[PDB]
């Protein structure tokens, strides 16, 4: 308990917390240990403002530079009906920041840490900046020491602040749907206990689940998958939601024009699709419907001539290829990687064991401890478990069969992003289709392309690649009127919200560059030219002296230069051009193979939608698709849609919770299973409620791995189903309840 920073105890809200948009008062109310104590009771506008919090800021930075192995607490419960999902952001004297984050649920209070030294943070990463995992290449890992206090969970961020001066502790309540209330005691530094030098061994049992942890639900046996699996086949036969159209559509409404294809229209103020025979439709479904993302780095790794290399005109990402079947060969010339990740699996089979198919390679990651390496799908192997092989891969078969009979049972219109294309000829449930432009076009910087650099678009390049990726999804598709449009790319990095740095990034990078060798460039100076046809329209624009247009074309640093009114217009009209020419470039190729079908743009994420590059989307886009990982749509946040008037597309959405093994409930949090299903049906509402939405899909279909998904690590419980191919039934129950008022609340009377 070391080191007291609030307790309360002398009844005064102290005036180096700020609060926004909450108010704060102190209260007695019975603390962990059973007494009545003084604690801050803040109450959050969160259902009205989409950020509330607290921000302790004290007139110095703290000094801690003395606890070189310690842990930043706070005791936490909620009031009312709801839970509240913190986020909480630490600031140093230099500017650095990280972010945790946790559920509170109602009820009992609890203790919360968050290290800001030792233990893991001690070798924090691999190093990378881009690696947001802790060096395990876990997003978040299990705990260091064993105890009845909860740690906050990895987000994103620096992991070794400079403890000599701390500036700012944040505690935030974001995009609610609700009105959330806390109290907060207690806030200390304690010293961490030793650390549990076992904290990474043996994470994970044969099944491929948290096996240290006995959670409801959990498998102990064969049997019991076994058993598992006849419950849910009694159940499962076939049959779609009442008064559903053969496309999934709603019969009991209107019938409008049928085009043999699904399309968009306004209905009486809402914007609806309509499926190929006329109905009004709405997707619902869920996105990763295939096996990709389900396998976790063992540690191992093979000799290099053993392994196919990658073609350089493949139009698919490593991230989304096929699970690599492992041979005979390489598996000979397995070593040992990373010992870290290794250790972590109480169970993996040898070369000759009946699950050994279930083996994968990957030859790149985005982040994590190892660059490449073998890893294994427990997820894929319970699928061998459950259902067995009558012909090599037959288990394969009856999953897709298992899956579309589970999506019409639980009333789900569609098949999501990221399905496999071997459901594209399912004819039972319309799904959505996807392709990535990737390739050796030339690139641009938006500074912060975490995922790699800009596409150039303006490189002929990159419009060859983007027919070639629209070629191959209309080869998979083959004109089916099941595909309700296709999606291209996803959470391209356009710019960022946080400043005119971050918003007009590609701009500011790209008028650095001469014109020479960069497409992009040359299409931002003509543009320019056109413009201001002179020199010195441009010199008096900018408040520069450059002697002549063959200067400006050299490159031009614009970075120091304040941004005017003037300024501004110009890096707006660049950002403009250039997603224009993207979408333009993109829209032209998905029309080209495959005229009849609907394009829904590139997946604007939260922190990648500058207005420009959705004007771009509206322009070009059938539908304009967002991810957005909220509690729900709030009014304020969406109220640019009305401007657009464009039928719009939730692509990914999330609800998380801890208590069914894994170590990250994902990207928003729930106190329970339950929770999670009442915060699916709050973020539903809103999508339903909202006029330019017609349809919102949940990412994903099945828990990440444990011990993280290859590609970066991410460790999630976002599935409808855990790594034992087991429905949670409670996100099962509230997508039955959201899934049969689709049609009859937004169509219906009020
Ligand atoms: O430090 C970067 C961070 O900045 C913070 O401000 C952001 O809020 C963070 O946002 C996140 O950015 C990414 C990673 O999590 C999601 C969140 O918005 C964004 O990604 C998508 O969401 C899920 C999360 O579970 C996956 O990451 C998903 O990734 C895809 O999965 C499959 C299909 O396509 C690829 C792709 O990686 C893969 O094969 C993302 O769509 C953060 O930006
Ligand atoms: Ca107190
Ligand atoms: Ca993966």
């Amino acid at each position: 308990g070391s080191h007291m920073l609030f307790d309360f105890e002398n009844d005064q809200v102290p005036s180096n917390i700020h609060f926004l948009n909450a108010r704060a008062s102190i209260e007695t109310y019975t603390g962990i240990n059973g007494e009545p104590s003084k604690g801050l009771k803040l109450a959050m506008q969160s259902k009205q403002h989409s950020y509330t919090g607290l921000a302790i800021v004290p007139e110095q930075p703290w000094d801690w530079s003395e606890f070189t192995s310690a842990s930043l607490y706070f005791d936490i419960v909620s009031v009312g009906d709801h839970s509240t999902q913190f986020y909480l952001d630490v600031t140093d004297q230099n500017g650095a920041v990280f972010t945790r984050s946790i559920d509170i649920p109602v009820g009992k209070m609890q203790s919360y840490y968050a290290k800001l030294s030792g233990h893991d943070l001690e070798v924090p990463d691999s190093g990378d900046v881009n690696d947001l995992n802790l060096a395990s290449g876990l997003r978040s890992n299990p705990p260091t020491w064993t105890s009845d206090d909860r740690q906050f969970v990895w987000m994103w961020g620096v992991k070794n602040l400079d403890l000599s001066g701390i500036a700012k502790i944040s505690l935030s309540v974001q995009s609610a749907m609700h009105d959330k209330t806390v109290i907060i005691d207690n806030i200390r530094i304690q010293p961490n206990p030793p650390q549990d030098e076992n904290f990474l061994v043996g994470l994970v049992d044969e099944f491929g689940q948290n096996a240290k942890v006995d959670y409801k639900g959990k498998i102990h046996s064969l049997e019991e998958l076994h058993a598992a699996r006849d419950v849910e086949l009694a159940e499962l036969d076939g049959k779609p939601m009442p008064s559903r159209s053969k496309f999934g559509g709603w019969l009991a409404g209107p019938k409008l024009k049928a085009t043999g294809y699904f399309r968009t229209e306004k209905i009486n103020g809402k914007w609806m699709l309509v499926d190929p025979e006329g109905y009004p439709y709405f997707a619902t479904g869920l996105d990763i419907i295939r096996l990709s993302n389900s396998s976790t780095m063992t540690g191992y790794d093979y000799d290099q001539a053993t392994v196919a290399q990658r073609s350089a005109d493949d139009v698919t990402p490593e991230d989304s290829k096929g699970l690599m079947a492992v041979s005979e060969k390489s598996f000979a010339t397995r070593h040992l990687a990373s010992p870290t990740r290794a250790a972590m699996f109480n169970w993996l089979p040898d070369y000759d064991h009946p699950l050994a198919n279930h083996y994968n390679y990957r030859r790149s990651a985005h982040s994590g401890p190892l660059k490449r390496g073998e890893a294994y799908s427990f997820y894929s192997a319970n699928l061998e478990r459950k259902y067995g092989e009558t012909y090599p891969g037959s288990y394969l078969d009856k999953w897709r069969e298992v899956t579309v009979d589970r999506m019409l049972n639980w009333g789900f219109t569609s098949l999501g992003n990221w399905t496999d294309p071997a459901y594209y000829d399912n004819n039972r449930i319309p799904f959505f289709a996807n392709g990535w432009v990737i390739g050796d076009f030339k690139t641009v910087s938006s500074g912060a392309d975490f995922w790699g650099a800009m596409p150039d678009v303006f490189d002929p390049e990159f419009k060859v690649r983007a027919m070639e990726t629209a070629r191959v999804v209309s080869e998979e598709i083959k004109n089916s009127p099941w595909c309700v449009g296709v999606f291209i790319d996803n959470q391209k990095s356009f710019g960022r919200p946080d400043s005119d740095k971050a918003q007009y990034g590609i701009p500011i990078h790209t008028l650095g560059r001469p014109s020479e060798g960069v497409p992009t460039r040359q299409a931002f100076s003509k543009l320019l030219k056109a413009k201001y046809k002179t020199i010195a329209a441009l010199n008096n624009a900018w408040g520069l002296k450059l002697s002549s247009w063959a200067e400006f074309d050299l490159g031009v640093d614009v970075k120091a230069l304040p941004v005017t009114d003037t300024l501004r217009a110009d890096y707006s009209m660049l950002l403009s051009a250039y997603a224009d020419q993207y979408f333009k470039v993109v829209h032209g190729a998905v029309e080209h193979y495959m005229p009849n079908h609907l394009y829904l743009g590139a997946r604007f994420p939260d922190w990648g939608m500058p207005m420009e590059v959705v004007k771009a989307a509206a322009k070009y886009a059938d539908v304009v698709s967002y991810n957005s990982y909220k509690e729900g749509l709030p009014k304020q946040k969406w109220a640019f849609l009305a401007e657009l008037d464009k039928p719009s597309i939730i692509g990914e959405f999330h609800i998380g919770a801890m208590d069914h093994g894994s170590y990250h409930p994902g990207l928003i949090h729930a106190a329970s299973q339950a929770d999670r299903g009442e915060m699916y049906k709050d973020y539903m509402q809103s999508v339903i409620d909202n006029p330019y939405f017609v349809g919102a899909h949940w990412f994903q279909y099945m828990d990440s791995p444990l011990t993280g998904r290859a590609y970066d690590g991410e460790n999630y419980n976002v599935g409808f189903v855990d790594v034992t191919d087991t429905p949670y039934q409670e996100m099962v129950d509230a997508a039955k309840e959201v899934n049969a008022k689709i049609y009859t609340e937004r169509l219906g009377s009020k």
